[PDB]
């Protein structure tokens, strides 16, 4: 995240790391069972870390429970990242409290303008590179589908949006990929792509939840 803050420990707490040796994408809890993170995060040997603030040092309120299963999205194209989107199975059900908590799926898509919260371990800077260790905040608002469309010609499909400010200097960025973004409490977003951090004009992209509630559902019901 650049430009944001530090969200404080465990005031996010359906944000997850996802670990494989080292930490490498966000995700989002979103029952006991099931996180819902990015497809090109897509990788084996994936460890769920929940209830984390500092991803380098053991503060005592963690969950770290191994992946059984991951399902990418049937229709992810990974060049386009159209259907950016994937759901991980913990192979035993976190337990639920304050500091980790799951987050309600939309029963409509955000529109522009509506306020968003989006989290990440991932880069502070929008040139060169330095990775915090606790979670960064950045409140964000979701933009219009013609200033997006504008921002990124041609790449811009209905499965996608974009938040955060034209005039640059707050963003997403690598490592916050797969993470949450979170409007009025419920889970609109997935941290997807961006050419560059908070550069003039080029806006994160975020994977549109809201066309997805069916698929994961369903997914969950049967997995
Ligand atoms: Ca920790």
């Amino acid at each position: 995240i650049v430009g944001g803050y530090t969200c404080g420990a465990n005031t996010v707490p359906y944000q997850v790391s996802l670990n494989s040796g080292y930490h490498f994408c966000g995700g989002s809890l979103i029952n006991s069972q099931w996180v819902v993170s990015a497809a090109h995060c897509y990788k084996s040997g994936i460890q769920v870390r929940l209830g984390e603030d500092n991803i380098n040092v053991v503060e005592g309120n963690e969950q770290f429970i191994s992946a059984s299963k991951s399902i990418v999205h049937p229709s992810y194209n990974s060049n386009t990242l159209n259907n950016d989107i994937m759901l991980i199975k913990l192979k035993s059900a976190a337990s639920l409290n304050s500091r980790v908590a799951s987050i309600s799926l939309p029963t409509s898509c955000a529109s522009a303008g509506t306020q968003c919260l989006i989290s990440g371990w991932g880069n502070t800077k929008s040139s060169g590179t330095s990775y915090p260790d606790v979670l960064k905040c950045l409140k964000a608002p979701i933009l219009s589908d013609s200033s997006c469309k504008s921002a990124y010609p041609g790449q811009i499909t209905s499965n996608m949006f974009c938040a955060g400010y034209l005039e640059g200097g707050k963003d997403s960025c690598q490592g916050d990929s797969g993470g949450p973004v979170v409007c009025s409490g419920k889970l609109q977003g997935i941290v997807s792509w961006g050419s560059g951090c908070a550069q003039k004009n080029k806006p994160g992209v975020y994977t549109k939840v809201c066309n997805y509630v069916s698929w994961i559902k369903q997914t969950i019901a049967s997995n």
